């Protein structure tokens, strides 16, 4: 039993795109696998960041892409082979303009923002089916897509619920293994 479930953590790793709001995966799993005991491992080829650690109780693999989030389906496929694991029932966290900054909401689809992110694990697999968690980043005004706007941010408005996200990250993961999906998505719903 316990077997280790597939979270992956969107990030944007370039020369000015690792400063931005695109970096959620490698940026908030830092903090809170230092924490429970847990160091990063560089596999680079489709583990090019991971770390093993266990939150509620069962370890779990959190995988981050250190490529563009063009590569990202690249890297899914082959790493959860390796670990005989199904890309079925995983955990992404990203970035999507669904909603304001504050709160989150995990969904299963892609077809809103980060249309590539999502497209380019999606056709992968072939298929959705995955549950992502969106961050709300807001809607950036503008008659443009936010796709242009999206890659280089600099608004102090998303630093004042950056601490807010961490809070509900946090505990929204751990007690997903811990319970489910319901009192997670619920609890970020409600704060």
């Amino acid at each position: 039993m316990a077997e280790p479930l597939l979270v992956v953590g969107l990030g944007n790793p370039g020369p000015t795109y690792a400063k931005t709001r695109h970096n959620l995966g490698f940026m908030v799993a830092d903090v809170l696998a230092g924490r429970i005991g847990s160091a990063f491992k560089v596999h680079k080829k489709s583990g090019a960041e991971v770390v093993t650690g266990r939150l509620a109780g069962t370890s779990v693999v959190l995988a981050k892409p250190r490529c563009y989030m063009n590569e990202s389906g690249r890297q899914v496929g082959p790493l959860a082979k390796f670990y005989s694991v199904p890309p079925q029932q995983i955990v992404v966290i990203h970035d999507e303009l669904d909603i304001d900054f504050g709160r989150i909401r995990l969904k299963l689809g892609g077809g809103e923002g980060g249309h590539n992110g999502l497209r380019s694990v999606a056709s992968a697999l072939g298929t959705k089916n995955f549950h992502r968690v969106r961050i709300g980043v807001g809607r950036p005004p503008g008659r443009k897509d936010p796709a242009a706007f999206v890659l280089e941010n600099f608004t102090a408005a998303e630093r004042a619920e950056v601490p807010t996200i961490v809070e509900q990250a946090a505990d929204a993961t751990e007690l997903l293994i811990a319970q489910g999906l319901e009192p997670a998505q619920n609890t970020v719903h409600a704060w």
